[PDB]
């Protein structure tokens, strides 16, 4: 008969049970299949994760094994056996050589879970067998009721699509949190105050006695330790750089032309300038840059009895210096001029009003960071992705080994953040001024109006006439990254679409995108388009798209994500809320006056806490080009992999030469500090 080593390794997670054995049968290339075997499976304790296991065989022989089918085999206390990778190793009558046939699960097989050989396969190829077009769909078929578009209402109106759970628990369990602490972390209760050693300062909404103070909120608690931000916060040139190598570098444009509602003059900002050099001159030469928050126009603040907060819609206007510092110059606190808006300066205002002023533009800044560029545009934006992969993909077509790794865990903690951080009551709600039903109203609307050239990085920093500046870290970095990540899909999906015909005759990458179209991102209540293809009519288009997918789940998210305890840690770098409007006359401003607006105790110590868990990396976590779970068994993958990894590792060592003999180096774009997904 024929003679089947099967040898299963158990991946790194563990259910709760004991007899974890299931059974397996094979099935032939040419779809001649066995019997069920039975595997059997004990855990021994509750810690252990990971071994082998190995099982000689006999039955019928099926020739080359496509794929496995797995069963749940388990009588008393069954526990789901989460299996890294399955090998199965046998001999072709035909020649007889020993070959061992590889199978990628990293899957609890839960009911019955059928996995196909390593060998990615396109629907339109000539390897799609009869066996495996028939598995393909079926597998589709099934992942469809399990992935269903959300319709939850609070959600619906001018948003990106999402799945649909109700909770993190509801989900696939192929899709949960890999840590059962993930879902009880943005709870910021006593017991969370006291695990950073500052329960004495819940429900304390006293002001802080002072500027320095804030310090007290660094623990060893925390253990990136005191942020540079608390040494340099004060000074201009640090205070510029923030907006482009802080956690928010989406909004500072160079300016060409000053708003008609922003009417700086010459004489306000003469003596910042170089000498020879009027606004008039910096603007023609392209040394003057804005920063224009008119998208908070509208948005409410938080309005209770005993809790009140407060923003502008303020107008930033900074100078590039001859060393290549950029220093803000002016600053309108809102849109419109009046008498109680004037514009501010540090030439020919007090030192104290200079402070407020800023502090105040800073404030408007992490409204749109927290809301538009981390949640809307890297969390909800990109989950319709790994929504439609699940619906319309076979976990056997190599877009869906490509993404995988890349997509991980962002449905889970979206889940999670729907009911935790984005809803009334919720992180966000508690530490943003806008807090209170603003911060939806402002995702909306910048969903409103948003298209996906604005994720083309090289052509938006282009056109926002920022890619040339010498000190902006972010960017350099950024484009390094994205060049890297853009080579390593072209020579993946050029592996297996030899021309553009290869694309368009792909049925299952045609409903990918399809359905992204249609149901992952509407048009909104603006009718604004969101240029996503309704089709991929070339290998170009498929590249572009996917590099972004994979950018801005990776690079971007880590930029704007894990940068946040060196932005907020100090929080006098970035308020987060005002409990007092601002000032309407000249000469107001001190000490006390403005540690009257900055957030209280208990409201800081709330931000430090879920800063603290936003910026939550555990052991296990995969970086960028870690690809230990790889689902992927062609050779020629592993070489462009390979060659992916070598790029990214000459990139560590440029930033590393770049950020040697620094005090404050820009970090979170170094590839090893860049996790592969979006999961926390
Ligand atoms: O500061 C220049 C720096 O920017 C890079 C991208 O990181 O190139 C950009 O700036 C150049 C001007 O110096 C442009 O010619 C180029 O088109 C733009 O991408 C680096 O090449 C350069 O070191
Ligand atoms: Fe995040």
């Amino acid at each position: 008969h024929m003679k089947y080593k099967i040898t299963v390794e158990t991946g790194d997670l563990r259910g709760a049970g004991t007899d974890a054995s299931v059974s397996i049968k094979l099935t032939g290339k040419d779809g001649a299949e066995t019997s069920a075997f039975s595997l059997d499976k004990y855990f021994h304790n509750d810690f252990e994760s990971g071994g082998t296991d190995t099982y000689d065989q006999s039955g019928v022989d099926v020739g080359e094994i496509a794929m496995i089918t797995l069963k749940e085999n388990g009588f008393g206390l069954k526990s789901d056996w989460y299996i890294a990778k399955v090998i199965i190793e046998k001999i072709d009558e035909a020649t007889g050589f020993s070959n061992k046939y590889i199978f990628p699960c990293y899957r609890w097989v839960i009911k019955q879970l059928v996995v196909y050989e390593g060998k990615a396969i396109l629907p339109n190829s000539k390897d799609n067998v009869k066996t495996i077009a028939e598995q393909r769909t079926k597998e589709v078929s099934e992942n469809k009721k399990l992935y269903k578009w959300g319709t939850d209402p609070r959600y619906v109106q001018d948003l990106p699509g999402f799945v649909d759970a109700e909770e993190p628990k509801s989900l696939p369990k192929d899709v949960q949190f890999t840590d059962e602490a993930t879902s009880s972390l943005f709870r910021v209760g006593l017991a969370d105050f006291a695990n950073l050693g500052l329960s004495h300062l819940f429900g304390i909404w006293d002001d802080w006695d002072c500027l320095e103070d804030f310090r007290q909120l660094i623990t060893p608690a925390i253990k990136s330790g005191l942020p540079h931000a608390a040494e340099y916060w004060r000074d201009d040139v640090w205070f510029g750089s923030q907006f482009l190598n802080g956690s928010n570098p989406e909004v500072i444009r160079r300016c060409d032309k000053l708003p008609e509602n922003f009417p700086v003059k010459n004489e306000m900002v003469e003596k910042l300038l170089d000498r020879g050099y009027t606004l008039e001159k910096a603007m023609k030469e392209g040394l003057i840059f804005i920063t224009d928050y008119k998208i908070l126009e509208g948005i409410p603040t938080m309005d209770t009895p005993e809790d009140k907060r407060y923003i502008t819609t303020p107008l930033g206007l900074f100078y590039l210096k001859n060393n290549d510092d950029i220093i803000p110059i002016a600053i309108q606190l809102y849109q419109q001029p009046g008498e109680n808006n004037s514009i501010w300066t540090p030439l020919k205002d007090t030192e104290w009003d200079w402070i407020m002023a800023k502090l105040w533009l800073r404030c408007a800044d992490t409204q749109y960071h927290q809301m538009i560029t981390h949640l809307l545009r890297c969390h909800l934006m990109m989950e319709p992705t790994a929504v439609s992969s699940w619906r319309n993909l076979p976990s056997v077509h190599p877009v869906w080994k490509l993404l995988y790794p890349h997509t991980k865990g962002i449905m889970a903690i979206n889940t999670l953040g729907r009911n935790d951080l984005i809803p009334t009551g919720g992180a966000a709600d508690k530490v943003l001024s806008i807090g209170g039903g603003g911060q939806v109203t402002l995702m909306q609307k910048h969903y409103r109006s948003v298209t996906f050239d604005s994720y083309d990085l090289v052509k938006d920093l282009r056109q926002r006439g920022v890619d040339g500046l010498r000190k902006f870290y972010y960017k350099d970095d950024a484009l390094l990254l994205w060049n890297v990540i853009h080579q390593f899909v072209q020579d993946i999906i050029q592996i297996y679409y030899n021309d553009d015909d290869s694309v368009k005759k792909d049925n299952e990458i045609q409903d990918w995108i399809r359905d992204l179209h249609e149901n992952g991102y509407p048009a909104g209540s603006d009718g604004t388009d969101k240029k996503v293809p309704k089709s991929f009519e070339n290998r170009e288009e498929l590249v572009h798209f996917l590099t972004v997918v994979v950018f801005t789940c990776s690079c971007q998210h880590a930029a704007v994500n894990f940068s946040q305890m060196a932005t907020y840690g100090f929080h006098p770098n970035s308020p987060t809320l005002m409990r007092q409007p601002p000032p309407t006359e000249k000469g107001k401003s001190n000490h006390k006056v403005i540690m009257a607006s900055l957030a209280n105790k208990h409201q800081a110590v709330t931000m430090v806490s879920v800063v603290n868990a936003l910026t939550t990396i555990y052991p296990t976590e995969k970086f960028l080009g870690d690809y230990a779970d790889n689902l992927f068994g062609d050779a020629a993958a592993h070489a462009a992999m390979a060659k992916f990894k070598s790029n990214l590792a000459n990139i560590t060592k440029q930033i590393t030469e770049r950020n040697q003999g620094m005090v404050s180096p820009y970090t979170w774009l170094i590839p090893g500090h860049v996790p592969n997904s979006i999961a926390i």
